[PDB]
């Protein structure tokens, strides 16, 4: 006859900005329209009406409400404007109710989507951030006693059982500025090479910050009805690759601390192959015999850094591939995140110690290889990774010793800068430092990794792009300008001064 029963106050969602501040998810308000069938059935004239406000066919719409006439609630529409919401209330049907929601409106769109993520129609974070801080961000919704008579019609409004609380503001590490740059420059190298996708990541080296995450395909976040999912990967944490040479310095940094390498220490890589039974290394430049451990990270000899890799054992390798965070869990807790694998052998015959010092035989995400770089840079020391902005920076742990990646950093701007080198990766007014790719999947990942300035580092930069088609695939060509143009105009957005001074 009157039954007391509770309807959910939906709560508004945490605010969403850059470090800076600017919005990136904002809670719209919405209005929702639901029905009781028992008191819509006692207004049948005024049906055709609210038909069309909801765009529905009429006979569609009166074939739905008769269905469902045993029910005592429907939706209508969930998440109308409030003017398009006040145009269906001013229609006065009898057993029309509304409920006032909330919708994410994403103002940088495609330009920050994989980062920022999604929400899904009960406004519960999806992928990305909306996801990884759900809990944060969502805020626990209310209670408002109603009551009904026994046709399920509202009579009255009692009172609020439990106060909606909203959810709570959060500010990324993502730097919108950098962000647009680093989106800006992937499509255009993505274009440019005809290419089927690509990742860049930019992270702080010394407060372990993700400056700029962007993949394309990207999407509109704000536009609902595609949802093409292959575009809505978030490619640097979900997409796993043997990193290939990218690797080579972390090999290099196992042989400085193994007593028994330094720079100036020489391997004869004649013929520019080497045979280990069925497997046969190769390099891609074959006019070397004497190499210092410098020039094999120039020429990125495999046949180099194989012998050294025989000499001191894949076990040290692996150690430091494990410490710096290669096929590791990255701490950040986004849902269907991918950690690769580094596979520990006990011991590892000839083949596997080759492979695994130039990088195949190993899966890691674009995110933890930029990670591996940015302890590279910070002469050693991995400071946890953050997607939301460090106000009092956790501290580091020394996973190479400071003189080890002190000198493999200025192995790393010889790559750079040398006679022979990446030419392409250099950074006018700028030390930068870095190592290119190119990884077999004939299909071809072209990568770069590397940071600036060489003289204090600041910024680590890792550029993936998949399957160029255009105009070849070395790293040292497709990746390596993207590097230059992003940290470009990055350091000068940080306001880090130029290095190449007298
Ligand atoms: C590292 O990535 C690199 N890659 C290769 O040797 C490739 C392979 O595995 O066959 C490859 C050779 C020709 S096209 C792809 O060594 C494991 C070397 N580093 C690349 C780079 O710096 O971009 C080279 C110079 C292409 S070879």
């Amino acid at each position: 006859a009157r039954s007391v029963r509770h309807i959910a106050i939906p709560a508004h969602r945490g605010l969403i900005t850059d470090r800076n501040g600017e919005p990136l998810a904002v809670s719209t308000p919405v209005t929702t329209l639901w029905a009781n069938p028992k008191e819509l059935m006692t207004a049948k004239e005024r049906w055709p009406q609210l038909a069309a406000a909801l765009g529905q066919d009429t006979k569609l719409f009166a074939d739905r409400i008769e269905q469902n006439a045993e029910r005592e609630f429907i939706y209508l529409v969930r998440g109308l404007t409030p003017e398009q919401g006040e145009g269906v209330i001013a229609l006065k049907v009898p057993g029309v109710y509304s409920i006032e929601e909330f919708r994410r409106f994403y103002p940088a769109g495609e330009v920050v989507a994989h980062a920022v993520g999604f929400t899904d129609v009960d406004d519960r974070g999806r992928e990305g951030i909306e996801l990884a801080f759900d809990e944060w961000l969502a805020g626990v919704p209310g209670k408002r006693q109603v009551l009904k008579d026994r046709r399920g019609r509202v009579i009255k409004d009692v009172q609020v059982t439990k106060n909606a609380k909203p959810g709570k503001t959060l500010a990324l590490s993502i730097d919108l500025r950098l962000q647009y740059l680093a989106h800006r420059e992937l499509r255009n190298a993505l274009l440019e090479n005809g290419a089927k996708a690509g990742s860049l990541v930019i992270m702080d080296v010394k407060t372990g910050e993700i400056l700029a995450m962007t993949n394309q395909p990207t999407y509109n976040p704000n536009n609902r009805r595609n949802l093409q999912p292959a575009a809505m990967r978030n490619r640097a944490m979900i997409d796993v690759f043997e990193p290939g040479s990218t690797v080579k310095p972390f090999s290099m940094s196992a042989a400085l601390a193994s007593g028994r390498w330094k720079p100036s220490d020489i391997v004869d890589v004649y013929p520019g192959t080497l045979q280990i039974g069925r497997y046969t290394i190769r390099d891609v430049s074959r006019n070397s015999r004497q190499l210092d451990l410098t020039g094999i990270l120039i020429k990125s000899s495999n046949v180099g850094i194989s012998k050294i890799a025989f000499d001191i054992g894949a076990e040290s390798i692996y150690s430091v591939m494990q410490q710096v965070g290669l096929g590791q869990d990255t701490g950040l807790g986004f849902p269907g995140e991918r950690v690769g694998n580094l596979p520990n052998h006990r011991k590892w015959p000839k083949a596997e110690t080759a492979t695994l010092a130039y990088g195949y035989g190993l899966s890691v995400t674009a995110i933890q290889l930029a990670h591996a770089y940015a302890a590279l840079a910070n002469d050693g020391k991995s400071v946890p990774l953050s997607m939301t902005r460090v106000d009092r920076v956790p501290d580091g742990v020394q996973v190479i010793s400071p003189e080890v990646a002190s000198t493999v950093q200025g192995m790393l701007q010889q790559v750079v800068e040398a006679q022979g080198g990446v030419f392409r990766a250099q950074v006018p007014g700028y030390h930068a430092a870095g190592k290119s790719g190119t990884a077999r999947k004939n299909a071809y990942r072209s990568l770069f990794a590397g940071f600036a300035p060489a003289t204090d580092p600041r910024i680590a930069m890792v550029v993936v792009i998949d399957e160029p088609s255009k105009a070849g695939y070395f790293g040292g060509l497709v990746s390596a300008p993207v590097f230059s143009k992003v940290m470009a105009g990055a350091l000068r957005l940080m306001n880090v001064p130029p290095d190449n001074l007298p």
